[PDB]
């Protein structure tokens, strides 16, 4: 094909980073490779960074924007998870993702957002509430949207790496019941 690479700002979390992946295996990198079946070559910026918050990325996305020698032309927008996993405010993910959005719009630069979900750990009024910040700030910002980004692999735990084990309140009590006896073992009489 003739020309120059079309740009991509993949700016998101540890799902845009690759953590626990290897070098090249990371959803922008294989992201980069699959748009070469549609007819596109892409350079895919890889804004991922691990652990960022909505305010997190509110807080860079201007130096991001600023740091590229190419504007992009497609921003791909996926935040939100660490906010749920620390169980902030919704509404404070809402506005923090909607700061990020009016700078691209700022810019004229073109928005596909990837819809997070929340899972049912914090309750339903929660959830509810999260998952319902993505249409908003689609409609709103005039953005595409996924509406559920991680829904290819939401039924499919052969295809999520094992990593953090957080034991439920059930979980805790057979932790309990299996190391009790240790522990009243170690405490001196």
């Amino acid at each position: 094909s003739m020309g120059e690479s079309r740009v991509i700002l993949a700016f998101g979390d540890s799902l845009f980073a690759g953590y626990g992946l290897d070098k090249g295996e990371s959803y922008p990198a294989k992201l980069e490779t699959a748009l070469r079946s549609h007819g596109i070559n892409a350079r895919i910026i890889n804004a991922g960074v691990s652990g960022d918050t909505t305010a997190a990325g509110l807080q860079r996305i201007k130096f991001v924007l600023d740091s590229q020698p190419d504007k992009p032309e497609l921003a791909i927008v996926e935040l939100g998870g660490n906010d749920l996993l620390r169980g902030l405010s919704p509404a404070e993910a809402r506005q923090n993702l909607s700061g990020i959005l009016e700078e691209l719009q700022r810019r004229k630069i073109p928005i596909l957002l990837m819809g997070m979900r929340a899972p049912p750990n914090l309750g339903a009024k929660y959830q509810r509430e999260f998952d319902g910040i993505y249409p908003y700030l689609a409609e709103k910002y005039d953005a595409k949207l996924v509406p559920f980004f991680l829904e290819a692999v939401a039924d499919r735990p052969d295809l999520i790496q094992k990593d953090h084990v957080h034991p439920t309140a059930r979980g805790v009590e057979e932790l309990v019941s299996a190391t009790s006896n240790a522990v009243a073992k170690a405490l001196p009489a």
